[PDB]
């Protein structure tokens, strides 16, 4: 099938996810990020660019203000976005998006224009034979091997369920949720400065970042670890900064985590991500919830923290009737689980008759998008 | 008789019930439903049909519609009904309807379009050589071993008697009654909501029918058992539904199937099963009445509660006079005496000559059933 | 009569009605919510209570989380009903709950446990000397001046229906309905995402039910409307939100009340009003058909769109035969037609011997309701 | 003779016909019937009776269950009997039955107790100075103006016949029989079910019975009359019932009144009604048979069927010889020849010495009246 060898390409709130169907592993990854220099250069001759995309921008980041072109899934910069779109498809993977389909993904409950926008931009400056935009959690459940099950997807800028029995969806069920990576970064860094260290710049952003994925965990119990804490001091690690400097954390470790049980230490009205995933299953019929109860994935980085998968159970269990069994199925490669399943999607040979072809789109206007694809 | 082996099937409002004739058991039986999908499918080549037939739509009855292709014994739906017959002929049975004669029954009092209907079926879609239709009534005195006697049927749709002295019987004693099984569960799912339990939906219908089959029993004095669980509390079961929750139900346990004596509490006009009992035999000849009192026979899954026939005997003496002996006879195998008697008939070496051939109706049109068949 | 002034207190799923009997629109309509503080405070002295019942938290709705005590017209929180009854009657009527006795309304099929609470509630921590409880839909009746037709119900909870001749009802013929205009309120704030707005606090769905109710209407023609609006852009209006922000609403302007007849857009198994209407006739007695055909009388709040009568008359007369006439007779005061015929009914000389006295829940108590008011 | 005007008052099975001597056709003519309501009131004073007698009972009979209180010609019910007769004394003749005496009529070969109890309560709760109980046959033949010739009666409940010569009863030839109008309007009711229609309750009698009076009528050969409707379709008409609907009515328009001449049809052992009248007439003497065969009258409402005088005589003219002449004299108003001829008889000079007195009954005991009135 090398003629079509569908580039699956991802393009997640943080990172962008790119590679060929029948693989088992994205090709390139990297962050999602656009730089441009802010001061002024007197070194002449010395080959500076105005614009720097993804690991580029993240080496000499000390110079340069760095933006995301994606915030809470939705596009709001239309030219970083063919930037990084530019990247991926000639100097990352060095192919020609001409004779190759592309699938991509989205999350649901996104506005209309978004895909229009994304159509456009495929056909016109690009010339793709055909395109497909495939829900993430949908793909979640195809790299699981099950066609049973409430998946939960939690990524950078978007949290979703979406419960389907045997094939079929409800989309009425279906539940949207903006806590995601990026507001636990926020918090960290606020509450980072009561000991002291102060990060403000973009740069520090980054620097932020690395600590909470390296040193924090989710707790089982969140009143007795702080006893604990405040009596003993076992429960400090050290980290040392980009420029040779040392901090020290202490109950920070599993304060941060903790906001995605208890939504209010940010201030907003929302529920946690335990009783979001009750209350999506209490909007599904009687006789399938049974099925539902015992067959739940997890998926998307911020699901990664050590000790949330029995956490989660503790939570569920508290709140479901006692008779009911609850499992919670996190694989080890749950990481990247939505582009494993896309890539298993591309390469079934009863999909072929789905794609979306060049000549459909130029004698009906960019709307056939919305109803096709289900 | 291989050769002919009849497939005696019968179709009840609520079951059907095949096999052959011969046997002492019918070898399937399963509930006469049909279900077709609600919802849109997402899972690509997961071999999803468009309709289920029987214990599959029980199985997977939280994604589906299920629709009855039979109300009150009247055919309205024909597609539904031709799916059901295909499903038991070949199916569940596994033997192809075209060497041996088929034996249906039909509930008396019925509309004529009924049977011209049948047999054409039968005749072109199907070859079989040869058909008969039998009054269902008649089948269970078959089956009781006497030829003396009112019988009683009530199934899921109609009740009906017929009382035949020494094999003569007075189609002008014949009485229907449109009050039967779903008459009764319509009741109770209405008078379940006042304890705060709402079951709307048809696949909680099934879940009331459940509930109504294990737990329910006729009082032998109606007042007298009120003030007893008024005053006390022992008269209380538990069941737990499909999905881990718990409900008691208290005096509905009696007060449902009450309505057979009372059928004023659904606001009907008509009279109760003992009256109509009653009714039956006053038309008939004085010097036949002694020996029709002292032979009466049950059946129908509707007769199966517990504690039926002792009331039923207590109302009849009262209406009857004193030196009369009334006895009810109640096998403990009555919930299949309708098909039992009907193996018997076809399995008779004088019925062999009352078959309607296949070169009648060709010759004289689909009219011969109505003067045939008695 | 002022020593009686029965004061006529209505309390329907979302608005509270109290005023005095003999008077022609109540006094007092305020909505029924309470609301809690979410926030710490830091001014002093300040006079900060810690609840707002009525009209005092739709003010200062920005800091509070609102709760309805009341879902589905079945009592959930019975602190909160204490809290709302004591505001009617002391801070908006201004009068002594002790010497005048009380009427209120339910709606049919409830569960008993309600009605012996209410009696409870205010025979003990009240101690009016009577009360009644009447239904609804025969209140609605009394205010349009007929003793003949079927009455239809909607406020926003539930759906009822009740057809009665000349003075008799038939029980066995009222059908209830869970659709109203909550469902209608979350089905707007799920498809408004389509256009980029989120909604999805308490406050904000106080927001999406004032856009809903001031800009929407219901389409004689549902398919015909669409291609009009797909065509040109005239169906389109502007709404200015709190901040200053403007949003623009096209064709959901008439899909949202369009799920009333297509229950299937919200995925439950239910049939439309018209057919529900018709349904309830069909279950009446053969001679009384064609005096409820040309008596249809419409009530509650979910009945005052826009051409929703024409559209009501035109489902019916193509269900209904064609000799009939059909006549939808809706009353410009039709909003509170509820609360008049209330008022009428307890003016009434012949009702003054039907009162429930104080004496009989003392020698009997507090389920004397399920017997008495009929 | 005012001061006389003797109420003519008729009780036919069916029907009460009731006027003044000397006038030619009854005042007032209405149904014997009397309804009680059957469900609950909720409107409160509304003026609701707990009776209704006569046409009253027939306007509003959806809500009503209606019983007669004669059956065969024997009063069963006292109390619905004293009811009526007040009816017709007061709401509608509007008389004071104190100063006319009163004439009555009478099937032949009744239970004596019937003209005791008619007679004790006249004089006891009325005061009517005299009273006369005359046989309705003799009647007829008073109306014809003949005083030769054999008259048949057929009402509601009863059919009699009665020879007389010149002015000569033979009481030894008087015959009964227990056919007539409501056993015909069961059957319809019975044979109606073939076609899918259901008529079961009382309400749904009276609509059978206007369908059976003006649609049907009598074959002159039926079997002759069954290839024609077999073959062709132009033997059906339309009806069309309260609500709307519309019903077609093929050979069940000869074969209900066809169960007169052939009783076999209800399972009943009895003669035609030309076989009665025959048998009848070869009861008498040699001499006065030849006058009987050309003398003939017909009376009552069931025969007034189309057709039904020339059927008669071809069946008579096959059994009688062929040498005598068979005349049947069916005048255009036998509807009301009874109530015809009592007036005459009451009017008559001669007549006046044979009322039965007050003072009489007073004395003897009220028995005289069988021996009285002959
Ligand atoms: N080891 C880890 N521990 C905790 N969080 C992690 C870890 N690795 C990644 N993450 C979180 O996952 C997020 C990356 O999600 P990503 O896979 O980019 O989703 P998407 O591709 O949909 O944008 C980061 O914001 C980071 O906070
Ligand atoms: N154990 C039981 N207790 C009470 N009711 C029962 C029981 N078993 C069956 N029934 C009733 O009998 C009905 C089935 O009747 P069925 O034998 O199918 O009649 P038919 O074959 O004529 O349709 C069901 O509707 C059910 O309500
Ligand atoms: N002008 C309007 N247009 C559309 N909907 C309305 C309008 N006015 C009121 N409603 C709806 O009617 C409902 C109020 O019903 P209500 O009269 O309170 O019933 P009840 O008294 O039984 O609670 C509100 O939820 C609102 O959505
Ligand atoms: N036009 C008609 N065709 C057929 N039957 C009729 C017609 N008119 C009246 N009848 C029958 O005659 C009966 C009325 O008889 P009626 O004169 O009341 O006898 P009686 O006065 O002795 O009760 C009714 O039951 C009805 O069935
Ligand atoms: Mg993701
Ligand atoms: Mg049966
Ligand atoms: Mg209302
Ligand atoms: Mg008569």
């Amino acid at each position: 099938d090398d003629d079509i060898a569908a580039l699956v390409v991802d393009n997640g709130s943080g990172m962008c996810k790119a590679g060929f169907a029948g693989d088992d592993a994205p090709r390139a990854v990297f962050p999602s990020i656009v730089g441009r220099p802010r001061h002024q250069g007197v070194m002449v001759g010395m080959g500076q660019k105005d614009s720097y995309v993804g690991d580029e921008a993240q080496s000499k980041r000390g110079i340069l203000t760095l933006k995301y072109p994606i915030e809470h899934g939705i596009v709001t910069n239309w030219d970083d976005m063919e930037k990084i779109w530019h990247h991926t498809f000639y100097n990352e993977l060095r192919v020609a998006p001409e004779e190759h389909p592309v699938l991509l993904t989205e999350a649901p409950l996104n506005p209309k224009a978004n895909r229009e926008k994304m159509t456009q931009i495929m056909f016109e400056t690009f010339n793709t034979p055909a395109m497909y935009v495939a829900i993430q959690a949908v793909l979640s459940l195809y790299a699981s091997g099950r066609t049973t099950g409430i998946v939960m997807d939690s990524g950078d800028g978007v949290t979703h369920t979406v419960p389907i029995y045997e094939g079929y969806a409800l989309p009425h069920a279906i539940l949207r949720l903006d806590l995601a990576g990026r507001d636990l970064t926020d918090y960290l860094m606020k509450i980072l400065t009561e000991r002291g260290y102060s990060f403000t710049t973009t740069a520090e952003r980054e620097i932020v970042r690395d600590i909470k994925e390296k040193l924090c965990y989710v707790a089982l119990d969140f009143e007795q670890e702080m006893a604990t804490a405040a009596s003993s001091s076992s429960l400090e690690k050290s980290y040392e900064l980009p420029d040779g400097q040392v901090i020290t954390i202490g109950n920070e470790r599993f304060r941060c985590p903790e906001a995605l049980f208890q939504p209010s230490f940010l201030g907003m009205e929302s529920c946690g991500i335990h009783e979001t995933t009750f209350n999506s299953i209490m909007k599904c019929d009687v006789d399938i919830r049974k099925d539902l109860y015992a067959n739940t994935v997890l998926s998307g980085g911020t699901t990664m923290y050590p000790g949330i998968a029995d956490r989660m159970q503790k939570e569920i269990t508290a709140l479901a009737p006692s008779t009911m069994k609850i499992k919670i199925i996190a694989p080890p490669e749950r990481k990247y689980s939505v582009w494993i399943g896309g890539s298993i999607l591309a390469s079934l040979s009863t999909f072929q008759q789905m794609w979306i072809s060049k000549q459909e789109y130029d004698e009906s206007g960019p709307s056939i998008v919305h109803r096709k694809c289900f």
